[PDB]
């Protein structure tokens, strides 16, 4: 009886011919598929192959395929791991002059309680990434409102960001603020500085400089007196020009043309402008940032809680001059159902946007294009209802590369039930889609990863995510959890960070190469003691020395404490109470009560020997509330020495005399 | 001159053929030994092979096999690594509700002192492990005696240990307790709350809850007044039904029958259950945990201090009820000379163990099955004196799959002398034993990975492990050294773990495939700031902010020191002091001696000008033992202003009069 | 028309054939280029290759070779991660009784500022490397002149480092002085304890101890009386025997001949010794060592301010008995113009050195050995002007291999301009020089990894490493940087490594395979929390616990802080201020400036019931500069209560009268 081989064509049934395969080769050998695509009835044991991709319909009619390793050339990274429940990159990411920004919110739950809306960043083209970063402040309101962003990006050197009010009840918007700052930036220029002779304003040349009056810029090898360090923008003259008013005036124009010279901007040093917007009407969130040119944008937005739903565009035309100036486009009408969070990205002249589906039963996520900024658009329906997923993308040649994930096991397919409250691994796809054949029908979403939905409650934190592309790769920046539940049913109900666990979503990379890579190798393991957020060395005295400045913010219990000398040339040791007041109090004693008491002392040890003491008795000390104060002179200056009441309290006891008083007067008897 | 080709059949001497193929191939050729087993006189250069194994006997008649990377699916992680002597997961580690759990000591030596019971976990199948926990305190009665545990499991949604004392100076065990508690679970119910009306407490159902009076449990949605938030339980019914008092009564009987609901468990929030067993006679150590049934268990002994040894179990036959109840059983005694430790698991009806050998020059490891829970046996002996390891072992279909680490190189063969005092790289094994074949005569141990033995001591941390299943892999949890010596021998005979590199000892964790993976891979490079332990943010001020609350319990130095608004709606600064007494002193300065005091101030600067001040001068200072109270008023409440002696001490003297005195009445001379 | 394959001979043009199959063959699948060498006229993707070189002219007339994955067995690792500029490994790397020691400066710049001597180790042969240790402290005469460091290695057991003083201001070298100290170690001997009757002292026989009087040595189970314990060096009479001084004094002469016993020694617990060689005439930086046998070494220098430079070592022939004693030996004059920073080792009798080139316009890198230690030479100028990097080397069999690193992309080739003050991705190389044939003519640079310029300053970390060998593999430490720039030109042009990302280089390390390795893989994936620079565990109660000593130097803000009970057997709480003098003071309240004030009290809280209180009222109070002070006693000791001036103050008021005076005399009046 013949056998046949397993045909990699994508439509013969390889099961069975991958099944004796298996079963005839050792566990260790690396089974290539050759680039073939393998249709099977469940999928084998994927990790005995190497270069192989897998179609399976889990549910009839629905393919999908599966990659084994090396099938794609991309791996996954883990990006953060902090007790926050750390999740929504949508739609904030963004590649600035060689830095990769993974823009999210660290939270305590689906909502904006203990919110910070922060970024890590990759200064190695993904390998390694940032100490968190908190871009925002809790609300001035808060708890009532917080901050939320899924829409920010970079225009002609600006971060621009839509920054929303909601409520910590509901999560309702209340406001959106345009919120813009300079990133900071090395120049490396020649000439450009002019200072005219009697005055002491010099104009700075630098193209589409990106900045407003009050920004910082920072000089270096000017060439032109008073032109030098820390200096902020006097005037914006055009978009290329500006002034700085330095401390002094020469009797000679001053001009640097040929020589090199350096300036620095900084976005740390430099404020927010907020543009407020009030809350803009039949909007639910703004999402997504497509920059326009050197003007402005478009953010994306949807409108979701009453009916009929909004899908659509903010276009934001010359946001430098007008931030408060943009106009509403929506998709169209048969696309707003069932829709949201749209993604956006403006390439060659033309608009792609591609939505979120909110159900699997009813047509899912769709896609659009518009030459005309979204005034008039062609569309096109994915298959099979995709749902709860945005769609984050790039375009690289003539494809669109989106990548989406369920956000629990099974959920992907139409029809299909939400999996929650039990412990799955959905499924991350990736998907090519072809601009110049403009036709889903044939998609082909391949499942390159996989997540940890943990299952401890309803919502997830697993993908909804965020796509740039840097060179020849690709990077998608979405959540994903683990096993450690938060216990929100549980001990944790009030949701917690810094309590056992923490929540479990972080965020996570799939970086794919999309094109060649024509270097030798930069990759590395990682071996080293991270160093940055907490920066010890053990000093020449062998103990463990940070040198940075730091917070604590939450409850500290410390053992024994020396203050050190550190202000004022290092003359004095120093401690500064803030507040409305400062309180330094004695615990009552578990042990022995009787002794509750603190000793002050102007030396070195418990012994009055050392030093002038005053000891304050607590309440529960034997001596009750008894003050001793023990130094080889009292001192009163600057004021009588009073009892605070009248003729109620005496000077002495018949136990406790004085020898005497020494008087310029008789007492004043009354 | 015909020559031979590599064979591969664990017989012919493949030397020859071997070394002439990695002669005449490039380095870096990975080259397939397609899953066979090639006989060497001298292990090769394995590093060159992919999907080999070797068979090699260092020792003449004892034949070991050596795996190539590939040959298994399988990897190793690091787990922990923490100053701490941090060994024995023997034989102690869980899977629970989809976390792998870790437990170990942490400890400065082979003893109690420093010790914790402590545990590392992974929430996401092994990639990445938690800050460890400490289980236990230090003894009441350290420095005496301290905890010890090598027996820890769950059953019935609690975890049971067998918490030793022992004594510092001889690790001689002093008492064994029981200790059990609530494992932390979400579970997501439909009904089961009944309250009756006109009382107070609510009845509810959770089959197999394993919880005891006082137990937490916390409720969301329960649709029933008074269930609700955090709670303990009043009563235990049955095993399936327990009582929460709530707050209020209702005139209505209530019943949440079809309704959807939410309670949470809490091993952090419930006390310990503690049962003292005493001293229990005829017991070194207790180690090793194996699960019968919903109401018990058994844990391994052995006997070694005195002849005759004795090796066996002790079952629990129902923890719940009668944690004080249990029954000795031992292996045969033929099998008990030169043995401990023994590891013990229940599958289908029939209990495995299998002891560690004490001396490669007797005979050595033994394993056991029972049909009646140790009161019968059947037994076999490994070939060749295997010592010094313990074996834990899952079973997976019809294998056992045991792992064991030699605690030195070349140690493992019988007849081995130990080898210690000088660094090395000890190997560590798995092998198969077939149960139905029930026969080791021809065992295969299969060296997977190397350790490294430091050398600065005799003792080892390396091996004396746990073995656990987690869907389609085993896991082997176990120690491993480093080339770091903990100076010992030199300038730490103190073990202080926080000197220098502390001690070597950290875990290991080898993850093996044991079954097909029918996922896409889950697998990540990690490129985080591991930000759990502790978790540092950027402040939107540029400061790196750590809100998590935490204690310093070393010695401190600070610098200057802020201490911040925190208390009472935030209008004070606050500092608390424990202890009997507080003690806030001055150091004798070392530059400027005379200088030596404590300015406390009531504002901002040390100008008078800023706020009233209390000046405590040192005995170094010039003026030795000064006090100068420097205030606009200094008003004195609450008592009389006296002298602390009678008839000692004067009001003013003749440099230093009061203008007069005000006074209610004429001074009382006497 | 026929197609051509591949060759792989070095000569033809692979292009065509190379791009063809790249089209014609899978993404995923690894071409493996058997080990061959493929002549290319771009380099093409080259991740898509496994076991492939190429070589390549990208300046025509100047080949260079460029290693695919696998090629060579060999990994990169990242092994700093602090804020500090770390660079400078150059040429300081030594492995000393397994460990593997990565030295380095840690600075803020090129430059001495900020700078500490550091390094980092290796306990795990690469994998890991430890929480950085800073060897020098600044200066004494900071900012004025620190340190610096490129020359330390190890003779007889101890470390010896040419430690220059050097100007802040133009990194000029104002003093050379050697210091040295005894490496730790662990011994396990036998014997050679003496102890003569009737006197104090005993005689230790340890071979080529290295160390002097007053260095520390421990001893533990000597078996003589007194020889126990810490301990230190009272005498050496000999390289191989010194004395102690014990106790106490016994009738009988002791001797441990025969019995074993274990004894230390310590870096951290011996002083260095410091032999000053003041301002050496003619040089510039002393830089590399090589140990020549049991009792001296080498160290390389040049001198490059001034014309004509000079490129040589220092031998110290006797470096124990007279460590100011050197003799100064150049290479030939045709080989010193353009020549820096010498590479020396010394292997079987011959003394090499490897110098840098400092310019790509003439001349460069040169290769020196020496059968008379410097003496005379045979000399030999690799091709193309080797410039800007560091050769350092070791020898393996008849091969020295030398890594070097461009400091940014396009560097390296003869004529190449610096390419600085943009991002860009620096090769580094390795090559192979045969001793036997001595000529470099057709030397092979083998691009084996790049790395990262980051270009927001001229100078690069890039390179300037150290190589060592441990067993079968060798190791070229060396710096790095990431695309975070310092902000130079920006708002860090104070250059604070504790502001935003710090400075980007950072220390990685290229381990290559140069023997076989006949063991199983060492290998793991590290899955811990890192947890010895800041070791925490989370205790009984959940809360983050730190037990190690540390300082931290930076400004602290607190938040609610409890100082626990921790001195004279925990009976009290305690803080120490340091300095001539201690400041508590109080901010000025930003809300409520009329409340300023700090309240001291012995009880818990902030009601006067719980304890004694005294309120130092700020100047910002309405109750300006008030002082209360309420006990239930107020007992002044020691002294008389006196106005701070005369006839100025008073007792009382009209409106605070004391009830009476109780005296022992009546008041005296003047
Ligand atoms: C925070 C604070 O200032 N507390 C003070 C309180 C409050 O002023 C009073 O409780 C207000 O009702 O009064 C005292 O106990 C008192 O007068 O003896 C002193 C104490 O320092
Ligand atoms: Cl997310
Ligand atoms: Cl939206
Ligand atoms: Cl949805
Ligand atoms: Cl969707
Ligand atoms: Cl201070
Ligand atoms: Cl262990
Ligand atoms: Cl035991
Ligand atoms: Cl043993
Ligand atoms: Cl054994
Ligand atoms: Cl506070
Ligand atoms: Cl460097
Ligand atoms: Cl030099
Ligand atoms: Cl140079
Ligand atoms: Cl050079
Ligand atoms: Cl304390
Ligand atoms: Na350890
Ligand atoms: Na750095």
């Amino acid at each position: 009886v013949p056998r046949g081989s397993a045909k990699g064509d994508g439509v013969t049934d390889d099961t069975a011919a991958l099944t004796s395969a298996l079963n005839d080769t050792p566990v260790g050998q690396k089974i290539n598929g050759n680039g073939k695509t393998y249709k099977v009835t469940s999928l084998p044991d994927i990790s005995r192959f190497i270069n192989t991709r897998f179609v399976y319909e889990r549910i009839p009619g629905q393919p999908l395929y599966y990659a084994s390793e090396e099938f794609v050339q991309g791996e996954l990274f883990k990006i953060t791991d902090t007790p926050y429940y750390n999740a929504w990159p949508q739609d904030k990411a963004f590649v600035y002059e060689n830095v990769i920004y993974a823009p999210y919110m660290g939270s305590d739950r689906h909502g904006v309680s203990r919110l910070h809306v922060s970024w890590v960043k990759s200064g190695d083209d993904g390998q390694t990434w940032s100490t968190p970063e908190w871009l925002t402040d809790l609300h001035p309101d808060y708890p009532t409102v917080n901050y939320h962003c899924m829409s920010m990006g970079v225009c002609r050197n600006r971060l621009f960001a839509m920054i929303e009010t909601r409520t910590l009840a509901k999560n309702a918007l209340t406001n959106c603020a345009l919120w813009d700052r300079p990133m900071s930036r090395s120049l490396h220029l020649t000439g450009g500085i002019t200072k005219a002779a009697n005055q002491r304003y010099a104009t700075i040349h630098v193209p589409d400089h990106g900045l407003f009056v009050g920004d910082f810029v920072n000089f270096s090898n000017s060439a032109v007196t008073g032109v030098s360090g820390d200096m902020t923008v006097a005037t914006v003259i055009d978009k290329d020009n500006f002034t700085v008013l330095t401390p002094n005036q020469q009797t000679s124009d001053l001009n640097n043309a040929g020589k090199n010279w350096h300036m620095g901007t900084s976005f740390h040093k430099s404020p927010w402008r907020k543009t407020d917007l009030g809350l803009i009407p039949s909007v639910t969130e703004v999402h997504s940032f497509a920059t326009i040119d050197n003007n402005g944008f478009a953010m994306g937005y949807h409108q979701g809680d009453v009916a009929p739903r909004e899908v659509g565009l903010f276009y934001f035309p010359d946001a430098f001059n007008s931030p408060s100036n943009y106009v509403r486009r929506q998709i169209p009408s048969e696309y707003e159902p069932d829709a949201s969070e749209p993604c956006i990205k403006y390439y060659d002249g033309v608009l792609y946007l591609i939505t979120r589906g909110t159900r699997g039963d009813r047509l899912g996520s769709s896609l659009h294009r518009s030459r005309d900024i979204g005034q008039t658009w062609e569309s096109l329906r994915f298959p099979h209802n995709v749902h709860h997923t945005t769609l984050p993308f790039a375009k690289v040649g003539d494809d669109l590369i989106m990548f989406g994930s369920e956000r629990a096991e099974n959920e992907w397919e139409a029809g299909a039930p939400d999996d929650r409250y039990k412990a799955s691994y959905p499924r991350t796809f990736y998907a090519r889609l072809n601009v110049n054949n403009w036709n889903a029908d044939d998609i082909e979403w391949v499942n390159i990863t996989d997540q940890i939905y943990q299952g401890g409650i309803v919502n997830s934190g697993v993908g909804v995510g965020s796509v740039v592309v840097k060179d020849n790769y690709i990077y998608y920046m979405f959540g994903g959890e683990d096993h450690f539940n938060p216990w929100t049913y549980g001990d944790n109900s009030a949701k917690d960070p810094f309590k056992s666990d923490g929540h479990p979503s972080d965020l996570y990379c799939y970086k794919m190469k999309i094109g060649p890579d024509n270097r030798v190798s930069r990759d590395f393991r990682y071996g080293a003691v991270p160093n940055r957020a907490v920066p010890v060395f053990f000093d020449t005295n062998g103990v463990r020395t940070v040198p940075a400045p730091m917070e604590f913010t939450g409850d500290l219990g410390l053992g024994h404490v020396t203050i050190r000398a550190s202000t004022s040339s290092n003359i004095r040791s120093e401690v500064l109470m803030e507040g409305e007041y400062g309180f330094i109090g004695k615990s009552i004693p578990t042990d022995n009560p009787a002794g509750q008491r603190i000793i002050f002392c102007g030396g070195e040890g418990t012994s009055s020997t050392t030093g002038a003491q005053i000891t304050l008795y607590g309440a529960n000390n034997t001596d009750s509330r008894r003050i001793v104060y023990n130094g080889d002179e009292h001192l009163f200056q600057s004021a009588d020495v009073k009892p605070y009441n009248d003729n109620v309290t005496a000077l002495g006891g018949p136990s406790n005399r004085f020898t005497t008083a020494y008087l310029g007067s008789n007492p004043i008897v009354t």
